[PDB]
C-alpha cells in the first residue's frame, strides 16, 4: 500500500567511539543536490530496520547569512522489535518548523558501538 523503499540490503557502519566529529552514516540525502525519493510535504514516517547500535535521524540546514545551522538530531519516536520509527511531526519539532524549503541534509547514523550498526531496510510511508 504505497510504501517507498529508500534502501533494502545489508549496509554496515563501523563507529566505535565519538573520537573525531567525523561521523559515518548508513544513509544520506542532500535535497538541494539529489532528486528526492519521497515527498517531504506529505505526512510521512521513516522506518528503519537495524541492529547493532542505537540509531538517530539527522535533519540539518547549514548556516547561511544570518540564519543559523540547524542540527535536528532525533532519537526514534519509538522502537519496536528491530525497527525504529521517526515521524514527520517529531522531525518538524526538532527542525524548528515543518517548512523543509531550506533543508540541506538528511542522515541516518549510528551511536558508538563495539560491533557496528547494520541497516537492512529504510522505508518512507505516508500516513493520515
Ligand atoms: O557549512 C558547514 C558544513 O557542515 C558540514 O557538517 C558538519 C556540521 O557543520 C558540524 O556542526 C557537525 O556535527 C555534529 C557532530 O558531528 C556530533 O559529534 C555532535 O554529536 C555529539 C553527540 O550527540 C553527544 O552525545 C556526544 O557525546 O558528542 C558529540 C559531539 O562530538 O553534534 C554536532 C552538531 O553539529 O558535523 C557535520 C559533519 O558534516 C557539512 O558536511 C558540509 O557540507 C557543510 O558545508
Amino acid at each position: 500500500g504505497a510504501d517507498i523503499v529508500l534502501f533494502s540490503g545489508s549496509k554496515h557502519v563501523e563507529f566505535t567511539d565519538w573520537g573525531g566529529t567525523d561521523w559515518p552514516s548508513a544513509y544520506e540525502l542532500q535535497p538541494p543536490y539529489q532528486t528526492m525519493p519521497f515527498d517531504l510535504n506529505k505526512n510521512f514516517e521513516i522506518k528503519v530496520d537495524y541492529s547493532g547500535a542505537d540509531i538517530v535521524l539527522i535533519f540539518a540546514r547549514w548556516e547561511h547569512g544570518s540564519k543559523p545551522q540547524i542540527w535536528a538530531q532525533i532519537s526514534p519516536y519509538y522502537v519496536v522489535d528491530g525497527t525504529a520509527v521517526f515521524t514527520k511531526e517529531q522531525i518538524a519539532k526538532a527542525y524548528g518548523s515543518d517548512d523543509f524549503s531550506d533543508l540541506d541534509y538528511i542522515g541516518v547514523k549510528p551511536l558508538p558501538s563495539a560491533d557496528g550498526m547494520t541497516v537492512t531496510k529504510i522505508v518512507a510511508s505516508y500516513t493520515s
